[PDB]
């Protein structure tokens, strides 16, 4: 699949171009356009002719091409989302989050649904450690994902 460069319009007047394949998910697509312009994964909400593309969708499943035109719109508020936080013995809980907000605000939430405190936990997605201060967004948080719980 050879690949091809596509035109990205950023509400505002601004567009672009990113080169993608026939093969690319819109979760790479999403990244492609974070390491060229900036914004997150989890802000960029696209839209092709009013259609609402979904991660997970091959770009050949849509028949966007080389002339076809993606309208960008960038999600200051994003709607919440559930996640799942196991633990030592692996009980999975449900938590209602944003993705906008601090990793400390989900501690603080943990912290007082537990009674452990802020200090002697730490959480970690995907193997990764989660940052205190760092947005949950900047850590790939899909809807029902499992947030893994330490110490």
């Amino acid at each position: 699949h050879m690949a091809w460069d596509l035109k990205v319009k950023m509400l505002g007047g601004n567009d672009f171009l990113v080169s993608v394949t026939n093969s690319m998910t819109v979760s790479e697509l999403k990244k492609q356009i974070a390491q060229k312009i900036g914004v997150p994964a989890f802000q960029q909400r696209l839209a092709h002719q009013t259609a609402v593309l979904q991660d997970g969708l091959t770009l050949s499943s849509l028949g966007l091409g080389p002339s076809s035109t993606v309208m960008l719109v960038v999600q200051n508020s994003s709607e919440p989302l559930s996640i799942l936080v196991r633990n030592e013995r692996g009980h999975s809980n449900i938590y209602e989050v944003f993705l906008t907000q601090t990793v400390d605000t989900l501690k603080k939430k943990v912290s007082q649904r537990e009674q452990v405190h802020e200090d002697q936990f730490w959480l970690s997605f995907e193997g990764r450690p989660m940052e205190d201060k760092e947005l949950l967004g900047e850590y790939g948080l899909k809807p029902q994902c499992t947030v893994i719980k330490h110490l």
